[PDB]
């Protein structure tokens, strides 16, 4: 099925901030579980970039967010100073299991 819902694609640019939101079903035992965002890489592992437990990448020091919010079901995940760096095949999810795909694509400042 589909219990996380989120955008399949995120477009930005460099300098930019995003804020994504992710669904989840409604139930306590989702409401309270760890939450992650992780970038898909090719080893095929998604790395975790920022979670509910209180983690933080050092790529991410000073420039992001995790918040949960329980009472509509959902999460935001925040992500500031945005550079080209930061294109790549994302993931939030729920538990270490149920997640989304995003792809992420921040292009750069256009010429003047
Ligand atoms: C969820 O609730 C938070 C806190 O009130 C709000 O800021 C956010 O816009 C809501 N999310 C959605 C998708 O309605
Ligand atoms: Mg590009």
């Amino acid at each position: 099925g589909s219990p996380i819902f989120g955008p399949q694609e995120v477009s930005s640019i460099e300098g930019d901030s995003v804020s994504i939101t992710c669904y989840y079903p409604d139930t306590s035992v989702n409401r309270h579980t760890r939450k992650y965002w992780c970038r898909q890489g090719a080893s095929g592992m998604c790395t975790t970039l920022i979670s509910s437990n209180g983690y933080l990448s050092k790529e991410y020091s000073g420039r992001a967010n995790l918040i949960n919010f329980p009472e509509n079901n959902t999460f935001v995940i925040n992500i500031e100073q945005l550079t080209q760096d930061d294109t790549g095949s994302y993931k939030c999810g729920l538990g270490t299991g149920l997640s989304f795909d995003v792809s992420l694509e921040v292009s750069q400042v256009p010429e003047l």
